[PDB]
């Protein structure tokens, strides 16, 4: 009933691990805070938003206390576990990078369960993400 979310923080110059990103240095000691936006997603949906629009909307929301937080290790990685469901519904989370001196923070990202490899037929129990700031890139 929980999935692992593996967050890879890269200094940038599918849902599965992507070897392409190994060209970039991993950044240690970066904290990510993960917020439950499940209710907010379903509200957007009930108001007629598409799945994509609903995700885009809740991307800017960080309601309440983070359900999880993790700080990257020496290689730039951290795993957190997240419930696949919240209040009986397929869960949606907003992932926020905490500000850190000398680091360009990623834009907030949304992860909506279940996750399929981008879509394949097998649900992922391990989801890999690579938060980035495209405007900065
Ligand atoms: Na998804
Ligand atoms: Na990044």
């Amino acid at each position: 009933e929980s999935a692992q979310l593996v967050i890879h923080k890269k200094k940038m110059t599918s849902g599965k691990e992507m070897s392409e990103f190994d060209k970039y240095q991993g950044l240690a000691d970066v904290t990510f805070s993960i917020y439950n936006v499940t209710s907010e997603f379903y509200e957007q949906r009930a108001a007629g938003a598409s799945v994509d629009a609903a995700k885009q909307a809740v991307q800017s929301l960080t309601p309440g206390k983070p359900v999880a937080q993790g700080t990257t290790d020496a290689n730039g990685n951290v795993t957190v576990q997240l419930p696949k469901k919240q209040n009986g519904k397929d869960a949606v989370y907003t992932i926020k990078e905490e500000p850190k001196e000398g680091v360009v923070a990623a834009t907030n990202m949304v992860v909506a369960f279940p996750v399929y490899e981008m879509y394949g037929t097998e649900e992922l129990a391990v989801v890999h993400i690579y938060p980035k700031n495209v405007v900065a890139l």
